[PDB]
């Protein structure tokens, strides 16, 4: 299949066995700006689901199922790869829907369905809005979308901003200057300093922070979910230009995400930015080996790059420059190991 | 090979991915107890390594091997599966001890040695003692020993002993009771709280705790290295008879282990004890179902069975009763997926 052409089995066996634990998905459904704002997109728009058809790509415990019931749904179809699709046949029972809500057990590229649908829901978010690759089975999932229909959410923003934080920088390097030491237990550890910077840098940073760190305004880097082809999440290009409002030293890219749910009633916001209460995603965080120095009204320019490989995550890379003095920092990263420090 | 017939290639893949980081293995070089401890035993025992042809099964960063070189060995092999060989290989050439340490990439079931060795030195410890089930491997590296030659560790010891925690047994349904609420935004999940109790109970608990807690003295399980075989490891029988200390409730049972370096000058030994000063492998606990009600001076008797899965851990069961009022109680584990409680 689609699915299994991109994806290392034993990734995808990682993958599935981690949503296929309860606790996994109560702490997701625990994250009430999340499970509140899905229900308040849907219920708010409910005439995008009144006597529809729906599709839910993986769907979980089936919470946005019910939330499409609700709104009136007639008949929703809803995926999901893990054994959690068991769980969810028992809620859909004991609610009394099996008339609305029909479970289909397995991958979404891989399953076959019944007939097309007006409108898909789905959670496909990961960190940085594209880590796990499933923005890619959501896509993939428009081959059931009759025409004209809709996609909640419909569009994404990647927000990006240069932030200043030396303590944050100074404890990563900290941690790597272990492998400077000529005596560790008598050993000279020393000939792998720089493979264990490189290590510790290529990890991104998830946690929050105040926003006054940030050191420009953010550029947004729009995905149109009801446009775009699962083949355009192979090779991510943001180029960036910053206009400096603070001096100092730049240590790296603040990344965070909005979506919005663009409904017939209202156009709803799911925002996991700094100045938001604060969600399962935090904000996301790609040091620099280098900080670069610059000054208010100087410009920082460059491009983030995000190929996508098969352990359903993205190598990362970050050129950037300060555009008067030619100082350049380029970074490379890797979504699969992040350094997760709330 | 033994390796592969005993391990999904899953499995593997993400075991040799978590080891290959320079972050993990400095995680376990700082843990002082463990790396303090095996270069005392290494170093105080001498004679054990002086002019000798050494073979150290997993080397990681090579640690073990530069201590046995310190002792005098004449030749070191030095087997590790992960990518982190090559970075053991530059330490080697950095530490100018080409002539005397030989890194061998790959499997220890699987790599040729060029001769028999007079010693065979590992950290093949897992939570429990036998989680990885890395032990195998050291015991499959015999095929290699002399007749007469050494293991180090040479013995590992598992304790056992039932404990009280009334918050810790609380604790799971206090999670477990997210699903038991009848209009979770609209939606009753109560009919899969039964299923999320099960799913808590079956993880072992990794943290540590107030030996206060303990309830009798502990039972010791001893597997002696130097005359075990591979298939020893397969099915582990601990039978248990406490002497109970304490009366109260027995929530379950609680688990460390112990080693010795037994060498010809003297004994060292490593122990992961709750009366010792912490380790990376804090201990396990394992909670019953059903808690016990025992008085000081009864007897708690039964059987934990560690049954080796396919995915480098084990299943384990436990059955306990109090002999004298017959109260039973039983509990399956899955140490593949261990709540991290610390
Ligand atoms: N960002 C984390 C998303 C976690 N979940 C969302 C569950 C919905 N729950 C919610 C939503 C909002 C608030 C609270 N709860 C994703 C599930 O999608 C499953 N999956 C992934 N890929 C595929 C695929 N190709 N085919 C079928 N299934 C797939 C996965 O196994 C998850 O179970
Ligand atoms: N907690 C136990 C894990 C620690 N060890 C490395 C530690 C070196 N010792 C010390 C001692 C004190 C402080 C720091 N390090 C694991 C490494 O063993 C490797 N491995 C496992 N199985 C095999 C096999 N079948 N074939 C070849 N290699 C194997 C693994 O890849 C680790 O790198």
């Amino acid at each position: 299949s689609v699915f299994s052409e991109r994806t290392e089995e034993s990734s995808a066996v990682q993958y599935f066995q981690f949503y296929g634990y309860l606790s996994q998905q109560q702490n997701m459904m625990q994250d009430y700006v999340r499970t509140g704002t899905y229900q308040r997109a849907i219920l708010q728009n409910h005439t995008d689901f009144k006597d529809k058809i729906v599709l839910d790509v993986g769907c979980g415990s089936g919470i946005l199922s019910f939330f499409a019931a609700q709104a009136g749904a007639r008949k929703i179809y809803a995926v999901e790869a893990s054994t959690m699709a068991q769980h969810a046949e028992v809620l859909v029972k004991s609610n009394n829907l099996t008339d609305r809500i029909v479970v289909i057990p397995g991958k979404v590229e891989e399953v076959s369905l019944p007939e097309q649908v007006d409108i898909i829901i789905s959670e496909p978010m990961g960190y940085m809005l594209f880590n796990e690759r499933m923005l890619e089975s959501y896509l993939h999932a428009k081959k059931y979308l009759k025409p004209s229909g809709n996609m909640f959410p419909t569009i994404g923003d990647v927000h990006l901003a240069p932030f200043t934080d030396e303590q944050l920088y100074m404890e990563q390097f900290t941690k790597a200057n272990f492998w400077y030491q000529p005596s560790f237990h008598g050993v000279d550890l020393s000939a792998l300093r720089g493979a264990a910077v490189d290590e510790y840098f290529r990890q991104p940073v998830v946690d929050t922070f105040d926003i006054r760190i940030l050191m420009a305004k953010s550029v947004k880097y729009t995905v149109n979910f009801l446009e775009a082809k699962e083949g355009d999440l192979h090779r991510i290009e943001i180029p960036f230009k910053f206009h400096m409002l603070h001096s100092g030293l730049v240590h790296g890219l603040a990344f965070w995400f909005d979506v919005a749910f663009i409904g017939s009633i209202m156009t709803v916001w799911l925002s996991t930015a700094p100045t938001e209460p604060l969600t399962h995603w935090y904000q996301v965080r790609c040091l620099f080996q280098s900080p670069l120095f610059a000054k208010a009204g100087d410009t920082l320019s460059g491009t983030c790059l995000l190929i996508a490989n098969k352990r359903q995550s993205y190598d990362i890379s970050i050129v950037a420059q300060v555009d008067q003095t030619g100082s350049k920092s380029s970074n490379l990263l890797d979504l699969k190991n992040p350094f997760f420090r709330y």
